[PDB]
């Protein structure tokens, strides 16, 4: 998964 900020 990604968390965070793209």
């Amino acid at each position: 998964s990604y968390s965070g900020y793209s």
